């Protein structure tokens, strides 16, 4: 079923030079690279010979870079393998043209081989040739310089003689792309000047510099400062781009109210693009809170004030004053937000809308992979991905979780300082969350509107404890900072 | 096992014009769309060429619009892919005929492509062609304009180069349906404009205004009116179009009775359309109570009264008085009622019959996907889907649940205040539901008919605590407001 | 359903020579390997006879080397078994073609047999023929010379007559591949020699002379010598290569700062190549810490200092001063790290980059083969593989773990000495890891910057207890040694 080895003297074969790639006639003749003119078209043939010269398979491509295989292209296909009986170092490229590049610079004097089945079977091809590649003291993996190419490098070195793998740095696409540009000086370095450097994928370049330069210069440093109460700023220095602020308290003690002030203030006074994910209220209601909160009023609790602003078009007045800066974007559905049907949407703001802060209310709403007993694992899987997206893009991620009901004394609603153990979900939230804000208030005591703010964690500063106090203004619905 | 590639010259092929579709000969010639005869066998062939012109596969249809595929119809099947090698914008239709419409208006000069396997493989076909589609700064999804079409649009944008995705909103069924009608003017505008997104529905309201102005002007407007006892209204202001009321009490203490009064009250005085889902009682028993409740009588608790109103023709009198306004609607099943065998129908009321309030009595009859340990997830999974449904439609959803038996002292029916922890503790119903109504009564005390109403939750106001009291009138079966202060 | 045994004279049978395999006619006649024709095909038949000559089963292949079995191919299928009634040595190849090679050079005079079912059933076939194979003083296993072939060789010592097994090493693929090339000389040598056999041969030592001499001499225990406080060095003498240093405290009081100083110190004063895996902070933030820590400042906690070194060009100055020697290398992804293949990346280092020291911050980054209840086994499984790689390559592996929150008194951040039981995970890390460093401090007392260092385990010295004290300089961010005695 497979095609058959094209005979050199039976398909207009000639050993011509690859001017469009930078390879002369002399090199192609030694590696087994010829040009066939069948049906008038111009095919490129790579002779995969065995240990005795007998051609086993061939890799044929044309002008449109289409691939056609002849003979027995087994898993151990290595272009040029028949030329070298061992030595000191061997260069292992990805394509035959790149294999023709190294030999050109080395005058076809030093061991160079290519991969049979491209970058995909790199792992299989190298594993099938472990016995062969172990005949050399070093193995120069010179694959392409891109996403798929770097994946091929990783999958090759694993099933290769550990301690002899070597990768070439290329400021271009591949070996031939360097040659046709200037940089024969960086190709030659592996045999001629360099030698070290091989492990990628870990992104370690040490001389990264630029991403560090970019971070300090372009991030807002202290991107914002928590409003409604200082002292939180004294112990946290606001929130940065990449961290995850953790806000929690008792049921109906101001988790939403506190965070909603931050969303409002940041998107108004310090014009940040704030993203909202209120999985427990309609975007009209969340805006309703924002609208009332902005105008220092309780628009929600008042049916009269709702009725007031309607019978005169006062919506447009306050609205244009607030959302007119196009700073607020939210999530609308209610209909079950799956995990990677939420992370996808949360990413859409950050990236598409260009938001600087993302707000996720209530993180006990999982709705994903139902069948795995105990959602204590679901939250852990979710928390890591939420932490990941936030930092890898540099957004500010503020999330609200709830608290385990202790049933061990007077609980939350009647005092009780909340610690790290009372946190809902498994002990991943005690680790991923860079900063943890906690609110405590006695709504059955003399000071129900008095709320205590406690920092439970801050990777940034490490300064924990009680920040300050605040008071819920039943008129404005704001959290004005208190004395004490 | 596939068919051989049809030959243009060997199948009497000619490049004719699609008169009944609005496409001229010139358009057919450039896209590779021809007509084959041979013994009167009239098929239309779509040539799916590769990057060199060589025909790879064909999609062949006839008079009856039956489909027949030849060659290698691979995943990356794109009709017209061989015509464009990059560009500014590219139009992506669904069928080849729609792909022939866009090219017709553009003089077959601008990038237009079709889907190989219709709207079903839209996700697979577009993902297979990510490398190709990224050679354009914009990707115009001009799919069909229907239920299935909007699903294909949705499943396309996910596996397409983000930021460059765009959808065409047509007044008709498809691009060709617009063309043959008048509206070539809506296709052409939508070729280089539109600019969707296709989000979930972020905002997408310029920036927030469009739905909010619409909502706040017409908002609740479904804020209802809890009757039977004021004070519940004083601390909750009732329920909203989107909220979910959680009503509970000790087993058989007035859970069914209380909610049944509101459904009656709402569906009579303030003409609201109430939907009923009584899974523990047949629709006939619920009507019996409602009829008796409306006329202030224990219609059940009397073999004489049942016999009475029937023989003198007083049944039809009360019946027309109550259900006459065509407001009350119910569900018949009893057969376990699977989760997505209720939610589908619960939506049918809200949507088809147009109800403002839906009542779901007893939420321990889950019965769905039996084989997973602990129904502790079923109640949670159901509550989330129930809560979601409420807001996306804007319906007031009142649901009744049941409590665990404490056995840590005197239990519920003899006193004992029901807090938020004693129900299910790690309950999801304490999270999804916005307002939680609780009834408490000592049926073994001096006042068994006396019932205490306690607000356990209110996302709206946040004002919790004891609302008021009520008295069970053994004559009318109503919950009349009482005078009490312990 | 099994095929009927092919008759020689009924399928045009002939005993011919395998010109393309290097086997003459004379040999095929003696082994019972013949060619059947019919319908333009020549099939190759391997007669598996019993002790009486009667053919029991056959293994038939053609040109494309496709396999077809006839008769009763039992587990003890041994091609050539009928030829030998005991002897000195016996050669057991993998395929029949290899079985056809060895005796031919030997004129078919000494025992050679093949496996009935290739390399896969090597374990079962040899076990089924233990009685037969033990009739010889030696058993020459000349299987293939590849990945799969050596695996069949490996499971020999497990299910073969202990002491008589023999392994063949060939310069090619198999025995026939050597024959057609040159090397008939390496086959015959290995039929009467080799010897060992086979698995982990740590014996009889002696041959470990130069490498142990080399290890202690050129690795005086890798690196060692901590910094920050003498006393840690007094009780541990440092951190050997192949050891796993365990650092822990009350999550959110330090640990990272201490470990970060060691990475800095080792990668600066005692120039070691330190690899970093900060799975909780991107490399730019960790470098920010390292840069500031190197320059005796808290560059993270000063909006003023960050802008300072940028505008007057002091950033590049410190940067080149630190990383200019290519001593520091890091990991970055932060997008749910896994095990397969991440441990591969950790293992891939050490060799390529030459990393003398690897630092793993945080060891609760699970999220891998999820679906296995309780991550208590994952931490154990990971610790073994981490301990394995570290020692098998000889790189210092420093890992930071957290503590279970006790809720049995005042917890961690208010005092409380941490024991070996307080360690997170089902204490496998208390077994695999060698040295265990613990930090204790009260951030709610009079001396919050005062931190006590406690050794919980040290395989190298066995000296446990309290090492010394330190004080966190809020200015430099360092752990300077303190002078304290409680």
């Amino acid at each position: 079923m497979t095609y058959n080895v094209w005979n050199f003297g039976e398909s207009n074969g000639r050993y011509s030079a690859l001017t469009a790639r930078g390879i002369s006639k002399e090199t192609c003749q030694k590696a087994g690279y010829w040009i066939a003119k069948v049906d008038g078209v111009m095919y490129q043939v790579a002779d995969y010979r065995d240990q005795n010269g007998n051609i086993v398979s061939q890799k044929v491509r044309d002008k449109d870079k289409n691939f056609k295989t002849t003979g027995s292209h087994k898993s151990d296909a290595l272009f040029g393998k028949h030329l070298w009986n061992g030595g000191k170092k061997i260069v292992v490229t990805e394509g035959e043209i790149d294999m023709l590049t190294v030999m050109e610079l080395q005058d076809c004097k030093y061991p160079v081989v290519s991969l049979g089945h491209g970058a995909s079977a790199a792992k299989k091809t190298c594993a099938a040739n472990y016995e062969y590649f172990d005949q050399f003291e070093q193995i120069i993996l010179m694959f392409d310089m891109d996403e798929a190419g770097r994946k091929a490098v990783e999958e090759a070195a694993q099933v290769l003689p550990a301690g002899k793998v070597r990768v070439a740095v290329l400021p271009c696409k591949d070996a031939n792309e360097c040659h046709l540009n200037g940089h024969d000086r960086e190709i030659m370095e592996q045999v001629w000047n360099a030698g070290p450097w091989i492990p990628d994928g870990v992104v370690s370049a040490l001389s990264l510099r630029e991403r560090i330069r970019e971070h300090l210069s372009s991030e807002e440093s202290v991107g914002l400062l928590f409003s409604g109460c200082t002292g939180i700023n004294d112990k946290t220095l606001g929130a940065r781009g990449g961290e995850v602020i953790m806000v929690t308290s008792g049921s109906g003690m101001g988790k939403s109210t506190f965070v909603r002030q931050q969303a409002l203030q940041w998107g108004t006074a310090m014009g940040k693009k704030v993203g909202l994910a209120m999985l427990e209220e309609s975007v009209e209601e969340t805006a309703e809170d924002l609208i009332g909160l902005h105008n220092r009023v309780r628009l929600r609790q008042s049916d009269s004030l709702k009725r007031e602003i309607i019978e005169n078009g006062k919506f447009d007045q306050w609205f244009d004053e607030l959302f007119g800066n196009d700073t607020f974007h939210l999530y609308d559905s209610f209909a079950e937000a799956e995990t990677d049907r939420l992370l996808a949407k949360l990413a859409y703001m950050r990236s598409g809308l260009g938001c600087d802060v993302i707000i996720l209310d209530h993180i006990s709403i999982v709705v994903s992979a139902s069948g795995e007993s105990d959602e204590r694992k679901m939250i852990d899987n979710l928390m890591t991905k939420l932490k990941g997206f936030a930092k890898s893009t540099g957004v500010v991620l503020v999330v609200i979780c709830h608290l385990k009901n202790p049933d061990k004394g007077k609980a939350h609603e009647e005092g009780r300082p909340v610690s790290i153990t009372d946190l809902r979900g498994s002990g991943a939230l005690r680790q991923l969350s860079d900063t943890i804000i906690a609110l405590e208030r006695n709504q059955q005591g003399d000071m129900p509107n008095l709320v205590l703010v406690r920092i439970l964690k801050c990777r940034f500063t490490g300064d924990t404890g009680i920040a300050g106090y605040m008071e819920y203004n039943k008129e404005t619905g704001w959290l004005e900072p208190s004395s004490y």
